[PDB]
């Protein structure tokens, strides 16, 4: 299991890699053996989509007692937590685990 | 809908009723037209189960933000909330109302 945390895989999600052709700018009337190094300036754009199918575990206890939950507060505050202020910039509050529920040993 | 809170129904569950059986204790031996208060002093004990399926509606927001909950709190009582004392009187420590989720209007 890795110690950072997570899913420890002998065969992870493979790497992408992805790169843009190069093209050359234009080679010399007169032939040359050397590689080409003027490249025409360009980059690329595009949409990405993942989608991960996860498998749950549902909580199933016999506990009478209610439970400790994530919660969001419901204090008056300048900013929600988890959106975007007035400038645009999306933030995230705090680190959220994935302990809550309890079982027994 | 009940102003207390509720499911208002014109048939709701019905009342069932439970009586002992009243024993007259030993008339006289002579007629008497009298209805004979005399009884042997007894009482029932039983066991009673109630089963209720409920309906559920899931919850579906496509709220981003992590939603309030009710949950117990993490800091060192003298007793849990919500079980028994020292003494074995059961207790709940709070009214516990339904609305912690949220939706549009």
């Amino acid at each position: 299991s890795p110690l950072m945390g997570g899913f420890g895989m002998k065969h992870p999600p493979p790497q992408i890699l992805i790169k843009n052709t190069p093209v050359p700018a234009d080679p010399p009337t007169a032939f040359n053996k050397d590689k080409l190094n003027s490249f025409i300036t360009q980059y690329s754009t595009g949409q990405v989509s993942v989608e991960i199918e996860w498998e749950l575990q549902k909580e199933n206890s016999k506990r009478w007692n209610p439970e400790i939950q994530y919660t969001s507060n419901y204090y008056k505050s300048n900013n929600v937590e988890f959106a975007v202020n007035t400038e645009g910039v999306y933030s995230e509050p705090r680190p959220i685990g994935t302990r809550y529920l309890t079982r027994n040993l």
